[PDB]
């Protein structure tokens, strides 16, 4: 009803990752397939056991069709390098697969601007499809967005943050963990955002130890 399809109509009945990827490039579950270049679906394997989710595609991963390429990947990095993950083991995508941003002039453009929970929810069918594909013991949600998109719209990372969490309406029940996301780290206060990458390092760890 006045709650949306989205994504719905657009995901094709297939756990094949690259049957999903180039579906994606189809949809138009939102608007937002239009201002952007293409859809930025996940990097890695099915073989993967832990999933990390981000918020939605930066301009370069825009233009690379790839998520985590620009700044925040590197930030990123330096936490999976602390620890002592490796990031081509993990199934890396985003709660929204179009890079939302604005061309108003004049101020910065192609910098990522905040998806609508009406853009999330409507985005949110590729999610379920790619958690059906890889099947992961422990998803880990980088930052409020996507901790939003699978835990719910009155979600808040900063309540939870760390803790090994289960929903009830998410196939094959994974463990997931909310963390900080990587590009809140890019500026900000020095001491809040150290302990932030901290605690994003704990949580890495914790996600890698758990097995539900
Ligand atoms: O892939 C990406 C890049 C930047 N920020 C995100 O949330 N995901
Ligand atoms: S952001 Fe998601 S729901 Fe919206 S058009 Fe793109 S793929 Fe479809």
């Amino acid at each position: 009803g006045s709650h949306m399809a989205g994504a719905q109509d657009f995901v094709p009945h297939t756990a094949d990752l690259a049957e999903l990827a180039a579906a994606a490039g189809e949809c138009r579950g939102c608007g937002l397939y239009r201002d952007a270049t293409q859809a930025v679906f996940g990097a890695g394997g099915r073989s993967a056991r832990i999933m990390m989710i981000g918020e939605q595609p930066g301009d370069k991963e825009d233009l690379a069709g790839l998520p985590f390429v620009g700044p925040a990947g590197r930030l990123l990095d330096r936490a999976l390098e602390a620890a002592d993950i490796d990031r081509d083991a993990l199934y890396v995508t985003n709660a929204v697969k179009h890079f939302k941003f604005t061309r108003a002039a004049g101020g910065k453009r192609r910098i990522q601007k905040t998806p609508s929970r009406t853009e999330v929810v409507a985005c949110r069918p590729w999610l379920i499809a790619e958690m059906t594909s890889v099947e992961p013991d422990v998803v880990v949600l980088l930052g409020a967005t996507a901790a939003k998109a699978l835990l719910g719209n009155d979600f808040r990372v900063t309540q939870h943050r760390g803790e090994v969490l289960h929903v009830d309406d998410v196939p094959g029940d994974p463990a997931l963990v909310a963390t900080v996301h990587p590009s809140s780290l890019l500026r900000g206060p020095k001491e809040e955002r150290e302990s932030a990458f901290a605690g994003l390092v704990d949580d890495l760890r914790v996600a890698a130890d758990v097995r539900p």
